[PDB]
DNA sequence: AGGGGGGGTCCTATAGAACTT
DNA sequence: AGTTCTATAGGACCCCCCCT
């Protein structure tokens, strides 16, 4: 895609951050990733990588 | 028309795998 | 090293707030 897929770490952060109720926008800033990936992934982290 | 904050959409090249030399 | 492939990351464009 336009960028690399999410690393286990990145996705790991994302999981915690969500737990912390961080905002999408802050999340991106935090790990320098588009809201887009972040969004999609959190909507279903499992399904990520299933293609 | 900016900076900051929150949230969408959705086009579109390309990551990265599978393959072929 | 090149090919060929397509689901997907980027980020464009949108909505709404308030302000050194």
């Amino acid at each position: 895609p336009r960028g690399s897929a999410l690393s286990d770490t990145e996705r790991a952060q994302l999981d915690v951050m969500k737990l912390l109720n961080v905002s999408l926008h802050e999340m991106s800033r935090k790990i320098s990733r588009s809201r887009h990936c972040i969004r999609v992934y959190l909507k279903d982290p499992v399904s990520y990588g299933t293609s």
